[PDB]
Formats: structure tokens, C-alpha cells, sequence
């Protein structure tokens, strides 16, 4: 089922999220919201959603694109879960991008973050995880991870000057 | 007649804006913008507009109250038209206050400026003032005036944290 995204305002947004338990992992409650998260992520052709931005401050994201239309030319990600995520910049480099969030509906703003990564983490199974992430999924990570510590995109524009609402940015 | 209000992300917001000279001030077509000017910023439910939200870069803001319904417990703003002004703050303090611009629709920022300013300008009959402006007016002022610098609100939060949408703040 489809879960109300928080907006921008909401002080759950900056609220730091609570790590999940392998016990956890396994309750029907967890698979449902799961669920409910996919669902909620696409039908709001969002790349990835992460549990604080539905009201739940719990260390779960969720990622996921298939032609996206929210973010145009940008390559497809595979759908996994990403719990208790820990990111660790393995690079100065940046690949600015115009960032978009679900709970900052309407607008758009350059962010420049590393774009080679250290995620640690562990999926639904409970398996654990310590890959190199690079190009746009490092993006995506860094951008969901940002949620679970409170930190929304607009916390790290380049500029302010580089940030407005979608379709003016596009007319521009 | 109403113009149409720019949206932050359009560059012209960003451009800075020409002053506006005497013999200008007496064509019609100023007259006419300044008409348009009040009209849109009554219809928008504004308390000041600067001539850049409807794509004329030129010095010139209009500002007007009278129960304001954007601003809900602010003091009424007396209709005045304000070119060429030209502000210097008198004092460090400053009154936080959550900022709204017809530029940047749904949203609201805290925004803490000077409460004490000198203001220099040029009303619609060439009559030139020099002033010390405080108050709810003061803020009024300098974000009007920021517009003609190119300068939006979303340039000054004091912190991104305090920034949102109208009706999830309100909820908050
Ligand atoms: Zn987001
Ligand atoms: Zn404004």
C-alpha cells in the first residue's frame, strides 16, 4: 500500500533513524512496510525512498528506477534494500547532478557529492554487504543515507542560486 | 492587470536590476507597470513585489498591506512605491522571521536581518527620502531590495533545517 511521503517542514525529516535488528528483519510488520515503501516509491516515480520520509525512523531504503521520468537520462537502478547503511567517501571527485527528493516536491537543485563510495550494509535477508559504489547509484545511496541522519538535499547545495522549482528550471 | 510571477529557478530573478531614471518615471508605460505591479501583488495576497518577479529588471518595488492573510500577525504595510532604494543596516540585531516570497510559492524560511535600516529612495513623483526604517516593515524592505540584487530569501536561511512547506510547517 501506498504510505503518505513527508514534506519538507517536517521536523521527522531531521530526526536521526534507529537501526534495524536481524530479529526484525523477519516480522510481518517489516515485510509490510517494505512493501508499502515499493509501492510508495514508484508510484511516485521515486528512485528511492527511505523510511523516515513515511514516518518511520528506522536505518531502511529502499532503491529502484526502470525508466525513470522524474530524472531523464539517468541509468537504471536494481531494486534492492539497503538497511543499516554506512557510507565512507573513498574520493574529492564529485559529479554535480540536479537532485530532486520526494519530500521536496516540485524542485530541483545542483548537489555535488563524491562520486566513488564505501557502502557497508545489510539487505532483507541479513546478509552484510561492503562494496565501492560509484556513478549514479552512489548518488542515489549517499542522497537515501542522507535521510536516515536527517539530512535533506537542500542542506547540501552548491549554491542557492542553483535550485528552483521544476518547470521553470526545465523552460531555463 | 495581473503579470505573471517568476518562480525561483528562472534566471532573471538572479539578474541585477537597472535603475530607474526621472524622465521615466513619468511615461505610461511605468505608470502602467506600477498599476499591474499593485495588481499583482494584491491578487497574489503580497505584502511587497519587485519589478524582476514579473521580468522587468529595473529598481522598482511596490509594497501594501491591510490584513494580510500570507502573514498572519503582522502590522499593516502603507502603500508606497519604492525605486532606486538604496539600504544600509543601522544595527547587528536582528528579528528571526519566516519568510515567504511570491517567488518561491508554498514555502517559508527563517530568515534573521538587520531590524534597523537606513533607507534611500525615490517615490513614483521623483521625491527622494533618506530614513530609518525598523520593524516588520525593515524586513519587508530589504527583502524587496534583495530582488533588485538578484538576491532571493532561500540566499539567507539562517539554517536549511528551518525551511518547508507551508502546510507541513503549520502541522509543525
Ligand atoms: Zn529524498
Ligand atoms: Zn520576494
Amino acid at each position: 500500500s501506498v504510505r503518505k511521503i513527508l514534506r519538507m517542514g517536517d521536523p521527522i525529516l531531521r530526526k536521526i533513524s534507529e537501526p534495524v535488528t536481524e530479529d526484525e528483519i523477519q516480522t510481518k510488520e517489516f515485510k509490510k512496510l517494505i512493501r508499502d515503501m515499493f509501492d510508495t516509491m514508484r508510484h511516485a516515480e521515486g528512485v528511492g525512498l527511505a523510511a523516515p520520509q513515511i514516518g518511520i525512523l528506522k536505518q531502511i531504503v529502499v532503491v529502484g528506477s526502470e525508466d525513470n521520468e522524474r530524472y531523464p537520462g539517468t541509468p537504471d537502478v536494481p531494486e534492492r534494500i539497503i538497511l543499516n547503511p554506512v557510507i565512507t567517501p573513498l574520493t574529492k571527485d564529485t559529479s554535480g547532478f540536479w537532485e530532486g527528493c520526494l519530500s521536496v516536491p516540485g524542485m530541483r537543485g545542483y548537489v555535488e557529492r563524491p562520486n566513488q563510495i564505501r557502502m557497508q550494509w545489510m539487505d532483507e535477508k541479513g546478509n552484510q554487504f561492503d562494496e565501492t559504489i560509484d556513478g549514479y547509484k552512489a548518488i542515489v545511496y549517499q542522497h537515501e543515507c542522507d535521510h536516515l541522519q536527517g539530512i535533506l538535499y537542500v542542506d547540501r547545495l552548491k549554491d542557492t542560486k542553483l535550485f528552483g522549482f521544476n518547470e521553470t528550471l526545465d523552460s531555463s
